[PDB]
This record gives structure tokens, C-alpha cells and sequence, in this order.
């Protein structure tokens, strides 16, 4: 009856101002969705790509500089979807066995 997420994002991980991969399921390939961000004006930005393979939707966000964490909002057929973003610190530290 009502649209229900099949594979939500209970916790996404990405690099600081690098790449943002987000994929979810709606168990309904008959419809689609849109990705909204407080940073960008709307979805399908000139610096992002929105591909829908089957029923799932993938959104690549470049340069995700929001801070210690970011809040991503996605709408799937008049549906409210919000997940937490974990920004990682780009560190080229060395991991020696000794």
C-alpha cells in the first residue's frame, strides 16, 4: 500500500571532501526518487550523478565538506528518508607491522 524502504542507510561512511556513495532500496522499481542536500540547490547537480539500476538508486556526491558529520535527505516516491553521514579525515599515515 505505502512505499517502504527495503535497504535504508543506518550509517554511511565517506571521505572528507572526496566521494559520497549512497545506495538504497524501495522494493518498487516501478517508481523513482530524488536526492536533496542542504549544500546543493536540487538533485542531479552538475557535480553529481544519479543512476537508477532496477529498483535501487545510487547518488555520487563530490566534495562533501559539511563538517564532523553531514545529514543527507532522500525522497523516494513521496517518502521521507534521512541518514547520518560520517566524514573521515584524509590521513596518509603508515601502518608498519613493527
Amino acid at each position: 500500500m505505502l512505499i517502504e524502504v527495503e535497504k535504508p542507510l543506518p550509517g554511511v561512511e565517506v571521505f572528507v571532501g572526496e566521494t559520497a556513495h549512497f545506495e538504497i532500496e524501495l522494493s518498487e522499481p516501478d517508481v523513482h526518487g530524488q536526492w536533496k542536500l542542504k549544500g546543493q540547490p536540487l538533485a542531479a547537480s552538475p557535480d553529481c550523478e544519479i543512476i537508477e539500476d532496477g529498483k535501487k538508486h545510487i547518488l555520487i556526491l563530490h566534495n562533501c565538506q559539511l563538517g564532523m558529520t553531514g545529514e543527507v535527505s532522500f525522497q523516494a516516491a513521496n517518502t521521507k528518508s534521512a541518514a547520518n553521514l560520517k566524514v573521515k579525515e584524509l590521513l596518509e599515515h603508515h601502518h608498519h607491522h613493527h
